[PDB]
């Protein structure tokens, strides 16, 4: 297989596998180097957000998952919120283990022709502005690979970040917590957590008679034996579970850091390699998958020569902003979860505020990722920069949807008012952008789609331009996200 | 003067002086015992809330103050909020020193015939269910006084609370802060506070070239020399102010406690004696004055024999609830003010939430006291249990207002639709309740007064009943707050 690719991805976690699939959709030759021979089989995370559900759906990935339980029951820092107040938030997957999601993403990417090389550890890396050479240890021993670009999707302790000179400011961990998947004992469920006099606790069932416990005890300084975790449980809850059978026991911290640059030269980061934090609020995997979704189409266009690196710079500006918000979100939730009775007054105030619809929707927007808004220029149209909500469509020949039209990761221009001029203005981008004339289905008052005659949708599903109500014109938007018009 | 009164009040702070005046309005003989010969001349507090302004106005107290600067600029935990989003919140006094407010309340109460005995310290107290005897040291030496009821308005370190067996649960102080009024140096104002890397700081001007500083430095364990306060300033701000002239230097803490019972037998508490907390958010004096306003008319009715002690029990239930909220409010604000960078994520979330009108109004309601709602029974009418907003009124003979009609601290029944039956239904309470037929002025959509035909207003200004939309009937409300109907 040896020696060259267009893009090398380090790491086959959720970020790397989603990225690999996205690059394949862009027609890019991609090699993934993963040190592990076999998926860790972990599933620290359970379920995924409504926005993650949507980014899967828009690539036609969901049938791989079969029937998936969804839920509108949410929380913020353990404060319950009905996320059903926010349109589309219902799409959150409740229970799917991270290992299962990873499996489907790997199978998808591989099916698309990603060259995934397991048992290959990147030991080091080099970048001169022509390319990136990595040294790798595989089954064949030590060897080198070179590509135009290298993406570190190699996790919170990223070799790539360390080697490629990224600055990683933030705060050092101040506490160690535990999780344990266990058998034998039946415990009273606490799906959104339980505030205790000396900390916090989560309890929940998993298939095969497994109970998952999350143990966050007061005053613990930052692989754990089961009995210290049991001892932590006993002190917190008063209940002895030392007799249980430990399936998996793990430790984690609250170190919170983010790279100042998502790209240095030809070396880019996506996922935990760019941002680490307390895993509070079910955000890390979701954000990491979504980093890859932002990146893949852009890096693909650059590799394909259809876009300049101005486009590539927008991965940094858009995702650094999301990552900053991620750190705020998780730190805020962590404070509410983990601080003692001291923080109760603030829990109580926030609880009162949650009773207002705008607050419930605000927090739901933050947790679900449905709030995410990119700078695509100004205008009155409510959807600018936001994700395109699912929209049913009837064309001259078929019934389809915005979601389905995104399966090939192209741009999509919806002509919702049969305007042939619109079709002609954009025809110079028709090699990169599918121009679809359709009658739209019924849309809600709050969807942002009422009275909309046209929408330009980026390959990631975000709205770049809409009519009416964009200050920038359509060709400006097409040029910004798709590059130069075709020469007639 | 010696030996007897109907009610003895211990302490001539804001609570005791407001209470004394309220009892006089009820026609009650009241003796106030205050240990200090001369007002401390302190003014820890500056200005007062919109609700305090209203409770002064409704007794015709305001002319004593002359022209008073008001402001809509508020904050919650140092997060700025335009309180102007909430009707009536504009009435907050910005700068009036606590010592000035105390002076006017003392002059008012004395003018009304309160017997205030300064240099009289209550050393001890006794209660058998017939009365309360106190031993007192005055200029004449040691002597005893007896009355039907005793009210401890004797501050955070209440002798009365300690002696009368009140339970005072809460949390012990965990930090010591400083304040200093100083001359000589001109400092950049920070009227709502300034978050620093090692704490928080407030700076503001006062008449006579005085700058007030509030110094809350990281890691200080719970009379201070000026130079330790200057040293605290220097470490926090980097600025040397040791050369300044200290006018007053004071220490305070964040001990947060509340009595479980506002009344035990014939011994009642009002003010700091019932509740202590961090003085964050300008709440203590305001709540203490407002405790007295709740109590005075009720205790007066009991002394006058027109009400039973069920009425007296409602002082506990109503004000314990307000005091609980006070502890929540001040603790929440204190956390936001005083915690390090660690709490920044929560400041940032709350800042986003404050941009929603319902949130801004919610927080403004809490800080101003305009939110305060008592259990007076159920119904759809929006004002039940809440304060009566100022309402202009034209009667057959005069132009008046709800505010003016409350000057004598009687009940007020507003007949806003010329309904003579209403007048007859309530006539049996006309000895205690002024029944006023009037054409109401213009009222706002949000005042709660639109389409209101009648309102029963308690002597404290709270709405007990309204038409339409009360589940309880008018006689039920009259009986509940005013006692038995007159026998024809
Ligand atoms: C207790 C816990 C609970 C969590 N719960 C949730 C949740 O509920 N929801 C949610 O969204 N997120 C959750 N997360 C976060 C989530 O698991 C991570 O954010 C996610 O795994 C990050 O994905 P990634 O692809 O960026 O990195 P990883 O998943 O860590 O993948 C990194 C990969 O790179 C490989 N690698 C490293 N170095 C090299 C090298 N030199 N050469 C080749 N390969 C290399 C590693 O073997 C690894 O497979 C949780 C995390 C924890 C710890
Ligand atoms: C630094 C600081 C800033 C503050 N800022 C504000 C603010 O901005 N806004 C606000 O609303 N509040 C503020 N407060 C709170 C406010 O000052 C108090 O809540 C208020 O003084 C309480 O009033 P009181 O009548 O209940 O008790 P006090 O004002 O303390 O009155 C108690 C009186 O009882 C007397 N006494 C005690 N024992 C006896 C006895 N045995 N016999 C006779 N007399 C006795 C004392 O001499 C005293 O005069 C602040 C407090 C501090 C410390
Ligand atoms: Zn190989
Ligand atoms: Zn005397």
């Amino acid at each position: 297989h040896r020696s060259d690719a267009a893009v090398i991805v380090v790491g086959a976690g959720p970020a790397g596998m989603m990225l690999a699939g996205e690059l394949r959709l862009a027609g890019v030759e991609v090699v993934v180097l993963e040190r592990l021979v076999e998926r860790t089989g972990e599933s620290r995370g359970l379920g995924f957000t409504a926005r993650t559900m949507e980014v899967f759906d828009q690539r036609g990935i969901l049938p791989r998952f079969g029937e998936v339980e969804t839920s509108t029951q949410g929380h913020f820092g353990g404060l319950p919120i009905d996320f059903g107040v926010l349109e589309g938030a219902w799409q959150a997957a409740k229970t799917v283990p991270q290992s299962v999601t990873e499996t489907h993403l790997e199978q998808w990417a591989t099916g698309l022709g990603a060259d995934i090389r397991r048992g290959h550890e990147v030991l080091s890396l080099t970048d001169d502005g022509a390319g990136v050479t990595v040294e790798v240890r595989g089954p064949e021993g030590k060897h080198t690979l070179r590509a135009a670009y290298l993406v570190g999707c190699d996790g919170g302790r990223s070799s790539v970040r360390k080697a490629a000179g990224f600055d990683f400011p933030g705060t050092a961990a101040t506490m160690e917590m535990y999780l344990a998947d266990i058998k034998g004992v039946e415990l009273q469920p606490r799906m959104i957590g339980e505030t205790l006099p000396g900390g916090m606790v989560m309890v929940g069932p998993l298939p095969g008679g497994i109970t998952r416990i999350i143990v966050c005890e007061r005053g613990t300084p930052p692989p754990p034996s089961w009995h210290e975790v049991a001892d932590a449980w006993k002190r917190l809850t008063g209940d002895d579970i030392a007799h249980a059978e430990p399936v998996w026991v793990s430790a984690f911290g609250n170190a919170t850091r983010q790279v100042t640059e998502y790209r240095r030269g030809r070396v880019i980061l996506a996922g935990d390699s760019a941002h680490i934090h307390l895993p509070a609020g079910g955000q890390g995997m979701n954000t990491s998958i979504q980093d890859a979704v932002n990146l893949g189409w852009k890096l693909g266009a650059v590799v394909n020569g259809t876009a300049t690196e101005e486009l590539l710079d927008s991965y940094h500006s858009e995702r650094h902003a999301v990552g900053k918000r991620l750190l705020m979100n998780t730190q805020a939730q962590g404070l509410l979860f983990l601080s003692g009775p001291e923080v109760q007054p603030l829990r109580d105030v926030l609880t009162e505020l949650i009773q207002y619809g705008e607050v419930a929707r605000h927090l739901a927007g933050m947790v679900s990722g449905l709030e995410i808004t990119y700078d695509v220029g100004t205008g009155s149209h409510p959807l600018l920069g936001k994700r395109m909500p699912a929209l049913e469509l009837t064309t001259a020949t078929r019934e389809t949807s915005s979601t389905e039209l995104l399966h090939t990761a192209r741009g999509v221009l919806l002509d919702l008012a049969d305007n042939p001029r619109l079709r002609a203005r954009a025809a110079a981008w028709s090699d990169r952008v599918d121009i679809v004339t359709a009658v739209p289905g019924e849309v809600s008052a709050t969807s942002g789609l009422r009275d909309t005659t046209a929408v330009l949708i980026r390959p990631d599903g975000h709205v770049a331009w809409a009519a009416p109500g964009s200050h920038h014109d359509l060709p400006m938007a097409l040029e910004r996200w798709f590059g130069a018009p075709l020469t007639g």
